[PDB]
């Protein structure tokens, strides 16, 4: 039975509304782990609780190279504890952010990896994740995709059935999420082409600070690219970002078969993508199992401590979550 006694908490990674993320070590193991710790009170108090179980049955119910595993997941009468393996490359705004545009070819090698992860989502597990926003996409120690946090994902989406619910970040929803009245699984392929923007171009396809207004130019106005990117690589997010899901690559009954395929990815090997066998053209140069060095000192440099038998108390406010019992099978 795993407790917060068994790890040292070593670094602040980040922090939010709902909690932080702590780098960890195991003390039985020497293993190092982030530590997603969420506050149960404000997880109610928000109404993300169904968002936050459906996080863990899905972390719990798969497996893939880009996704991240989880380890253990526990709650005590306040918390709830997400231990996965750390994401040492930090995330990719941290390095886009900094770079401004990473090159097509590296752009063209993440979107493969999301691509391969959404495949299996979409096919394997009938899964819609529906937060593709560049914060979640990190890079794990080698320089490989880690798409992090399941909460918005829909279970039991199985070819073209619907969703309804409105949710995802402002600036990245599809056209038909806007719309509310319905959506398939092709909103996960406007994510992908968002991203994959954001990568190439260096900003977002579509921004305005009032809502309204953005939501009007994802509804309405035609993409634009930099004069710069290359005629492959604006045909795929010409596709990608189509308002119309049904005229969108990855829209049809192929699914991401039609992304894969186009010339974009022309002489990627599938198989190896998901077997890892392409070299990522960048190489997270951390020099120890602890080093934080992409993520921001705003977080690292902060003091971590204990709040900023009850092992069955069952409030309102502090529910004992079902399911938050996991080890994963060694
Ligand atoms: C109910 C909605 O709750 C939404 C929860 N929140 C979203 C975060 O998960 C976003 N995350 C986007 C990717 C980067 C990380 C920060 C560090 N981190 C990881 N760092 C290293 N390895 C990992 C391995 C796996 C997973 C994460 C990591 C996740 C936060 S937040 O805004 O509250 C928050 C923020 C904004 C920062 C830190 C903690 C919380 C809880």
């Amino acid at each position: 039975r795993v407790t917060m006694n068994e790890f040292e908490y070593l670094k602040l990674l980040g922090k939010g509304t709902f909690g932080k993320v702590i780098l960890v070590k195991e003390k039985a193991t020497g293993r190092y782990y982030a530590m997603k710790i969420l506050k149960k009170e404000v997880i109610v108090a928000k109404d993300e609780v169904a968002h936050t179980l459906t996080e863990n049955r899905v972390l719990q119910n798969s497996r893939h190279p880009f996704l991240t595993a989880l380890k253990y997941s526990f709650q005590t009468h306040d918390r709830l504890c997400f231990v996965m393996e750390y994401a040492n490359g930090g995330e990719l705004f941290f390095h886009l952010s900094r770079e401004r545009v990473f090159s097509e070819d590296r752009a063209r090698f993440y979107g493969a990896e999301i691509v391969s992860a959404l495949d299996y989502l979409h096919s394997e597990k009938n899964v819609v994740y529906r937060d593709l926003k560049l914060e979640n996409l990190m890079l794990d120690k080698d320089g490989h995709i880690k798409i992090t946090d399941f909460g918005l994902c829909k279970e039991g989406i199985k070819d073209g059935a619907t969703m309804k619910t409105f949710c995802g970040t402002p600036e990245y929803l599809a056209p038909e999420v806007l719309e509310d009245n319905d959506y398939g699984r092709a909103v996960d392929w406007w994510g992908l082409g968002v991203v994959m923007y954001e990568m190439m171009c260096g900003r977002l396809p579509f921004y305005n600070q009032d809502h309204e207004k953005l939501f009007e130019l994802i509804l309405m106005e035609e993409i634009r690219f930099p004069r710069t990117l290359g005629p492959e690589a604006k045909s795929l997010l010409s596709g990608l970002l189509k308002k119309d899901p049904k005229q969108r690559l990855g829209g049809g009954s192929e699914d991401a078969k039609e992304i894969m395929q186009h010339r974009f990815f022309a002489g990627i090997v599938w198989q190896h993508v998901y077997e890892k066998k392409l070299s990522p053209p960048f190489k997270p140069q951390v020099t120890s199992e602890t080093d934080t060095r992409y993520f921001d000192e705003e977080f690292t440099a902060q003091m971590i401590t204990i709040t900023p038998s009850m092992e069955c108390v069952d409030s309102e406010r502090r529910p004992h979550f079902p399911q938050f019992d996991y080890s994963a099978s060694s």
